[PDB]
């Protein structure tokens, strides 16, 4: 799980880029086909460790709908390479794809749900799902990703304990710092609201005081232009104050899988 450097080709171009350094397009070139590949690349402070760690994440997961890593190179920069999902971001792509239906979005997020339905099951916890960690191969087929905050949970507790997405975290993060799958669902809820608002910002103008004071009278976001109530009912099942009464994934996956097949049927 070592990639050879010189069957590594970059793009210029850059795909994102963060304090870690940058996310560019490429081909490792395998056997014969050649595979086209999203490469991040680091910037030098010892944070060498935090990638090795996303790296070694993404290792133990195999799944369809979570983004697969082909491998590490060590080479000039550490190199985390990942295959390709061509049209990027959930977020942008469903705010340029206002044609998109309500259909095509249940596909989506239920894929989504069956992803970390898999993550319940390994037993790893996210910690960071939102809209823009969802990315599209095509329009009906989308993968999980960025595991930089994901943590793999003992086999005797069920939480993490420990620069915050505010907005997609569950009241017990913020009070307790406890991390949960349970945790993950409160975030699918908010991933949900943002697909069906096509990638508009969750708690628009809000910050995350106000945030964290609105969920706490038992206020929660509203309806989205268009959005079925079928759907809206387990953004705010996703949204139980209570962890313990709160669904987990296997719920979640449960309810938008039957959904979905009286939509198509
Ligand atoms: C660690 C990581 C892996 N990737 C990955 C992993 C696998 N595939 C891709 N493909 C990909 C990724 C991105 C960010 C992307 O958008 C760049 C295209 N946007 C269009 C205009 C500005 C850039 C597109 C079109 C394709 N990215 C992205 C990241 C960074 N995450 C994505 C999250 O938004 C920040």
């Amino acid at each position: 799980v070592y990639l050879d450097r010189k069957l590594l080709t970059l793009e210029d171009k850059e795909l994102g880029s963060g304090n870690f350094g940058t996310v560019k397009k490429g081909y490792y070139q395998m056997k014969k086909v050649v595979k086209t590949v999203a490469v991040k690349i680091l910037k030098n402070p010892a944070l060498k460790d935090e990638l090795l760690a996303e790296a070694n994440v993404m290792q133990q997961l195999d799944n369809p709908y979570i983004v697969r890593m082909i491998g590490i190179c060590e080479a000039e920069s550490w190199m985390l390479v990942m295959e390709m999902a061509e049209l990027g971001p959930l977020n942008k792509y469903l705010q340029q794809n206002r044609h998109v239906k309500d259909k095509n979005i249940i596909e989506l997020v239920h894929q989504v749900s069956m992803g970390m339905k898999y993550l319940e099951e390994s037993n790893f916890v996210h910690r960071d799902l939102a809209a823009r960690n969802v990315l599209l191969v095509t329009q009906h087929y989308a993968k999980i990703s960025d595991f930089g905050l994901s943590k793999a949970l003992r086999a005797d507790e069920n939480y993490y304990k420990a620069k915050w997405p505010v907005k997609w975290y569950a009241p017990e993060c913020i009070n307790y710092y406890k991390f949960s799958s349970k945790s993950d669902v409160w975030s699918f809820g908010v991933l949900m609201w943002e697909a069906f608002s096509y990638g508009q910002k969750p708690y628009r103008g809000m910050k995350g005081s106000e945030v964290t004071a609105m969920l706490e009278k038992g206020e929660r976001m509203g309806c989205p232009a268009g959005c079925p109530r079928e759907m809206y009912d387990l953004m705010n099942l996703c949204w139980t104050y209570d962890v313990e009464n709160r669904p987990g994934f296997a719920a979640v996956e449960l309810r938008l899988r039957n959904y979905y097949y009286d939509v198509v049927n």
